[PDB]
Formats: structure tokens, sequence, C-alpha cells
């Protein structure tokens, strides 16, 4: 009477559960750093700050690859681009040319902060004719987004009622969507082994997104001179003439273009959707950030990047919600470019290395209550400063593969809640629904769409 043999197992149901909370669960039997095994990958999850920082920062370079997925492969052509880019130099050119990019708009008549607040205004003023109505504000926070990317890259933006933005959210849905039914780590390679159109669905929309990005790109390549470089695909022209020219072909600069439009929409429209649900849920929080911005910016003027200095509850807000909703609370997975260690531990080359985020922001011995939405817990016992209470949090990632639009991303969010708060109010609709926070993890982590009731303030309206 002997036990059966076993030709596999998993330590916890697939599809039950988001695997970042199940994973994070593990923890407690297996401690911070474990290992599982598909087929011959091997992928390790970490759990812990310091020993997330160790393969972030002390061994970036050590841990700065990406591993190859069939999805990822289709999206970045072939592992194009900057994100899902293996390391390496195709990685490294675009990366520091994204970056020198953001440069062109430190001041002068192209500044960051004037482009956001041209195309909050905007925003501001359609949601202004939906006055005393519920609605669901994904698609103008999205179009007011997409347009000061566009600026960033071609210094074009779109009017509104152009129907090619909602060819791009239709394609953006659509990638997201395929890209991964669960979070971006999956635990069973399920594509590969069941019939399914899962590829073929992704091709299509990553398809459609392409022949757009290859207009507007044979467009540009007329409108391009050498004496004028004011935006991101003019660095990368200019870049390319100068030259190791393998490394910028059009593809490459589609690609790269492709990423950049992609994490500069998806990812701040779904803060600021966050932000919002949670405000909804928390009228006392929403009802102090009126009083904030009302007696630290009035109604004299629009609030401005440097507001941020007066209204602390606003920027502590939004530290609160990269904390309990990490945009990406796996990040991206990394990989072994080397053999290499992490706490002691020997990690060999090419295996997969997760870092759950998940587990670093609600880690109960570095946060107090981490399940609750308290913004209180960034400012000081007084509310007179910000403050770090914890080492344990990186909602941009660190080192070399962090994120590079994070300044552009703190400060469009900071912008977007600003001004929004200064002209609405924003109430649950008389449905009496509120939005469930539960999300949907994709390689961004959702929020259901949900409805808000606006309506202008009467103190805005007064101000004549
Ligand atoms: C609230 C908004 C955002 C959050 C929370 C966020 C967070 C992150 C995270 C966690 C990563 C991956 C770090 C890693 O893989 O170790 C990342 C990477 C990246 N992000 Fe952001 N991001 C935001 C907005 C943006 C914006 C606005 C842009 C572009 C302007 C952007 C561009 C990128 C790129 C290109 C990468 C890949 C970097 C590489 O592999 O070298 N992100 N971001
Ligand atoms: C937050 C983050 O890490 C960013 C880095 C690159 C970003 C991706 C880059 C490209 C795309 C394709 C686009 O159509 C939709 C979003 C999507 C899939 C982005 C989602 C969020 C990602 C993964």
């Amino acid at each position: 009477l002997l036990s059966l043999p076993l030709v596999g197992s998993l330590p916890f149901l697939p599809r039950h559960g988001h695997m970042h909370n199940n994973f994070f669960k593990l923890q407690k039997k297996y401690g911070p750093i474990y290992s599982v095994r598909m087929g011959t990958k091997t992928t390790v999850i970490v759990g812990h700050h310091q020993l997330a920082k160790e393969v972030l920062i002390k061994k970036g370079k050590d841990f700065s690859g990406r591993p190859q997925m069939a999805t990822l492969d289709i999206l970045s052509n072939n592992r194009k681009g900057i994100a899902f880019a293996d390391s390496g130099a195709h990685w490294q050119l675009h990366r520091r040319l994204a970056m020198a990019t953001f440069a062109l708009f430190k001041d002068g008549d192209q500044k960051l902060e004037k482009i956001i607040c041209q195309e909050i205004s905007t925003l501001c003023d359609m949601l202004a004719t939906h006055n005393g109505q519920s609605i669901d504000i994904s698609f103008p926070v999205f179009v007011a987004v997409t347009n000061v990317i566009s600026l960033i890259c071609f210094n074009t933006s779109y009017k509104n009622g152009d129907p090619e933005l909602n060819v791009i959210q239709n394609y953006n849905e659509g990638i997201i969507d395929n890209l991964s039914k669960d979070s971006l780590v999956d635990l069973v390679p399920w594509l590969k082994i069941f019939p399914n159109k899962t590829l073929e669905k992704l091709k299509s929309h990553v398809k459609i997104r392409n022949d757009l990005l290859n207009k507007i790109l044979e467009n540009y390549k007329e409108k391009f001179r050498s004496d004028s470089i004011t935006n991101m695909l003019d660095t990368l022209m200019q870049a390319k003439m100068n030259s190791d020219s393998e490394l910028l072909s059009d593809n490459h600069i589609l690609t790269t273009i492709g990423d950049i439009f992609g994490a500069g929409v998806e990812t701040t429209t779904s803060v600021v959707k966050w932000t919002l649900a949670f405000l909804l849920h928390n009228p006392q929080v929403k009802k102090k950030l009126y009083e904030e911005i009302d007696q630290n910016v009035g109604f004299s003027r629009t609030p401005t990047i440097s507001d941020r200095n007066r209204l602390l509850l606003l920027e502590a807000t939004i530290r609160e919600v990269l904390r309990l909703r990490p945009v990406a609370p796996m990040l991206i997975p990394h990989k072994a470019n080397v053999d290499s260690s992490i706490g002691e531990f020997a990690v060999d080359k090419g295996t997969e290395v997760i870092i759950n985020l998940w587990a670093l922001h609600h880690n109960e011995k570095e946060w107090h209550q981490p399940d609750q939405f308290m913004p209180e817990r960034f400012l000081n016992p007084a509310g007179t400063q910000l403050i770090s209470p914890s080492v344990s949090y990186l909602p941009f990632g660190a080192g070399p593969r962090s994120c590079i639009g994070e300044i552009l991303a703190r400060q469009e969010l900071f912008l977007i809640m600003a001004w929004l708060l200064q002209r609405f109010d924003l109430e649950v609709p008389d449905d009496g629904q509120l939005p469930s926070l539960e999300g949907i993890p994709k390689v961004v982590f959702l929020i259901d769409s949900f409805k808000v009731k606006i309506k202008v303030r009467q103190a805005w309206r007064e101000a004549q």
C-alpha cells in the first residue's frame, strides 16, 4: 500500500485568486524567496524588499534581461523596443534616447507642465458639458494623455472626434486582453497546450496598431529636419543619421514609439481611474482634498506643478494609490543574464525572476494596516511635510529596468487630480453603486469600469 507516483505538483490552483496575492500567501510557508519549474524553465519569486533591492539595484545588471514569451514577441516585434527587449545594445540605445528626449521639455516654449495643462483644460471643458450627469471618464482621460504623449513624440495632437482615437482605444483594449489572461506572469503555459486563437487575435490587434505607426512614420520622414530636434521621433531619426545603424531600423523605432505610447497612455489612465475610485470610497479624504486645494490654490488660478509643495495630502493620496494598487504588481519579469545569486542562494543564467511588488506594499512588518487606504501614512504626524514611512515601496521599480516616465507620470497624475478637484464635485451616481476595488490583473492592474456623477462646483462658478 504505497503513495501514488506524482508527475507534477503546484502549490495553488491555477486561475483561482490573483496570482500576486497567491504568491504572497505562500511566503508564510516558504519564506520570501522560492522557485517553481515548468518543464525546463525555472522561475524565482522574490517577496521581500531587501532581496528585491538586490535584484533590481545591487545586482541590476546581472538581472536586467527579459524572458522570451510568445505574446510579448508579437507586440514587440521579436524583442525590439524598451520594455520587452532583452538587455543588450538595442535596448540600451533606445532607452537612453527616450530619456534624453525628456530634456527637450525641461523648460522653454515646450514646457512639460504647459503641454499637460493644455490637455487637462480641454479635458475639463469636455467633462463640464456632462454637468449633473453620471459618466465613465475612461475615454476623455485616455484622449487627454494620448495627446500629451503625441506632443512628446510628434509635436502633434488629435482634435476631439478624430475617430482614430477610438481605433487606438480598441486595439489597446484588445492587446491588453490577449497579452495575458492572468498576470503577465502565467503559471502554466496554457497557450502552448490547448487549441486557441489568442495569438492570432493578438496579431490582429498588433497589425492594426503597427500599420497606424507605419503611416505616422512615413508622413514624418518628410517633415523631419536635422535643425529641428523637438520631439522623440526627431531624436530617434537624428540618431539614425549620425550612425551601428542596424539598431535604428524602422521596426526598432516603431516598436520603441509603441512602448512609449503604450506605457504613457494605459498606466496613467489606469491610475487616475483607481484614484477616483478610492476617493469615492473615502468621502472624508475627498473632503480634506477640496479644503486643501481651496485654501492653497483657490479659484484665482489653475493648479501648477509647484503647488505640490502646498497640496501635500494630494501627493500622499497618489502615493497611497500606487501602494495599494501598483500598476504592475509584479513589475515585468526579469531574467538572469549571468550566473549569480539572491540572498546567497544560487541563480543560474536564464532563470526568470519576478519581484512580487504586491508583497512589498502589503508586508505587515513594514506598513501599519497595509489593507487600509491611509494617505496619512505619507504625512508627518502634523501634516506639514511628506515622508517615506517604509523602504518597502517601489511602484516605479528601480535600477536598470526601472520606469523612465516616472516624472511625467507623477506630474500628469498630480495635475489631473488637482484641476479636477478644483472644478468638479465627483460624487457617487444616483444608483448608489460604488466601483469594485478588487481589480483585474492584466499587464496593467485595471479597475472595473464605473461611473461618477460630475458637477461643476458652485465655488468655481462664482469665480466670475
Ligand atoms: C503611474 C504610472 C507608471 C507606473 C506606476 C510605472 C511603473 C513601471 C514599472 C513597474 C516598470 C517596470 C520596472 C521593471 O520591469 O523592473 C516600468 C517600466 C517602463 N516604463 Fe513605466 N510606469 C508608469 C508610467 C510610464 C510612462 C508615462 C512611461 C513613458 C513615458 C513609461 C515607460 C516605461 C518604459 C519604456 C519601461 C521599460 C523600461 C525598461 O525595460 O528598460 N512608464 N514602469
Ligand atoms: C507599466 C509598465 O510596466 C509598462 C511598460 C511597457 C508597457 C506596455 C507597452 C506597450 C503596450 C501595447 C499597448 O497597446 C497597450 C499597453 C501596453 C501593453 C503597455 C502596458 C504597460 C507596460 C507593460
